[PDB]
């Protein structure tokens, strides 16, 4: 039940929540290998297939890593993580105009800051929400950083438990801004069995002011779809304009075909998802009407003899004086007139 | 919570539960129009599509439906209900062939008595289970006669509230056998909107015992992928061998293409659904090294100085001698010597 909510906040002028229609994040990330002309051909594909949303990563470099940086590999690479982010990093003006390139196609450019001197950068830009990366859901000071901005905070929590998030809700929650938890797992990619969409529902119970979502890093739609199936808001996966291009995270992104397959298939759920068994529904009618049983003679009845389960059973349709609820209401009634076998059981038939 | 349980049992040797592979019930139902031609060519549509089981329906005219039934119209046709299963149904010499075919192609055979003729038909046919359709859910005196066959049920539950069902699972339960509700909505075809796929948690919530499942008739696979994501032991679609066929029910079928695509989709959501938030994964762990933060000095700061807030920051990786965790803990150490900008705080640098 917990993900079945009113929960809402504003993305600029998108409403998120369970009640509206989900928004998928196009990721570019650091898909474009730092090259402005990669990142704007990225956008325009993002554009051309109808997203919402361009998320970047705000990286500067100095501010997100220390020395010790130089000498540790992450598991989808094989070259340091200063090594790729130093490659991958758009400096101010660079990202200044990916911002204003974002806009111009009529979409929302928001982004993740690794470090405080990036979210520095993206409250002068005046980015309408904050991302915040799993790695850095545990970094406490630079969320109470970001939840000062005042604006919405979308929150990855892979690699972190109840526990550790918690605190950082806390934090958030001081600060003012609504904000959105998004599940996920750290694999670059992820297993189908890595997934554990349940952890939407953990999230949803232990926070329950939280919008609910999943970012996603395995290689196809099926986690993010079944994600919207629970209650998911917002899916989150990386993008790029085609999967020939080089870099780290390609693997697990959509392309403009996925991402479009992703939007329609969101939108079916998002229209089939919850609701209740009981809830009647105005166009079975004709079905109940022709398909539900109704009390019938099964031999021929002389008057005055008594109905029973021997002389009576239950036939479509439902137009009959007796429905099968009422079958065994009839035992021990007498037929006020012969009965012919076959025929509906009618009231005038019973004493 | 309901949904994902131990709960169990086999179809033959086909074991059925949310600890299973999810099932794909291939309903060829009335799509042969009749012709055993058709109904094998279907047959072996499905086989070579990869299916496990064929479902038919097994139609006696006389005793399913009373002469009432040649005046009444279904939802999706122009005739009445009577003159399509006059049409469609086949013999049981035809039934028989159907089921040897069927188990000749190594698939399980079982099939929706819609009477009580069509019931003993199956009986002396020894189906290894039971479908019962959602307009025989509340038919109360059907299930208990198939239910005494002491086989599994499946039963749809369409058009009727969970107050309908617990008289139907009552009758099951008394009769000692296993059973699976599907959840299910009756109009040919169904619009995104009415599925309300929360009606399977409520169906397990109301029913502790029950393996849970979705009857479908949309256009689509999106329902049953949601089905699945949400913990779904069972799927339902009518089946086609293709798309061009005569006949009320062929719209909302799927074919070979579409069957493949939900037999692996099914199986990837099946790996993806469930789990817990906080469960620990091994394959993060090389993520968790590079990007957790670290306690870092902010300036240099002389032997004898205080640490605070203004002379330390947190920086990834997370291999420093404290984390962002302890950030605060540090506030008011004693650095023992010479700290340099940049450096990773180390117990050797406090007193
Ligand atoms: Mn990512
Ligand atoms: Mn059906």
């Amino acid at each position: 039940g917990a993900m079945q909510n009113n929960n809402e906040f504003k993305i600029g002028n998108r409403s998120v929540g369970y009640n509206h229609e989900p928004l998928i994040i196009c990721e570019i990330g650091i898909n474009h290998e730092g090259s402005l002309k990669t990142a704007f051909e990225m956008v325009d594909a993002a554009y051309n297939a109808g997203a919402e949303v361009v998320k970047h990563q705000t990286h500067i470099v100095e501010d997100e890593m220390s020395d010790e940086a130089k000498q540790v590999i992450p598991g989808n690479a094989d070259v340091s993580i200063y090594e790729i982010m130093e490659r991958c990093a758009l400096n101010e003006e660079d990202e200044i105009k990916l911002k204003e390139y974002v806009e111009s196609k009529g979409m929302i450019f928001i982004s993740t800051p690794f470090s405080r001197a990036a979210a520095l950068r993206l409250q002068r830009m005046d980015i309408p929400a904050y991302k915040i990366g799993s790695g850095e859901c545990n970094n406490y000071p630079l969320i109470k950083l970001v939840a000062s901005f005042g604006k919405p905070i979308i929150l990855s929590t892979g690699m972190n438990s109840i526990e550790s998030i918690k605190k950082s809700v806390e934090i958030i929650r001081e600060a003012g801004v609504p904000y959105a938890l998004l599940h996920c797992t750290n694999i670059y990619p992820t297993p189908y069995e890595d997934v554990r969409l349940g952890g939407m529902n953990d999230l949803s119970e232990a926070f329950p002011d939280a919008i609910i979502g999943l970012s996603d890093h395995t290689l196809d739609n099926y986690a993010c779809l079944g994600a919207v199936a629970l209650g998911g808001s917002i899916l989150e996966r990386h993008f790029t304009d085609r999967m020939d291009r080089p870099g780290p995270d390609i693997v697990c992104s959509m392309n403009p075909d996925t991402f479009k397959e992703l939007k329609q298939g969101a939108h079916a759920l998002k229209l089939a998802r919850g609701g209740k068994k009981d809830t009647i529904i105005a166009g079975e009618k004709p079905t109940k009407d022709f398909a539900f049983a109704s009390v019938v003679a099964d031999k021929d009845i002389k008057k005055g003899e008594l109905l029973s389960g021997d002389n009576l059973w239950v036939k479509a349709p439902g137009n009959g004086d007796f429905s099968v609820n009422e079958y065994e209401t009839l035992f021990g009634k007498v037929a006020a007139c012969n009965i012919r076998k076959g025929a509906q059981i009618k009231k005038t038939d019973i004493e």
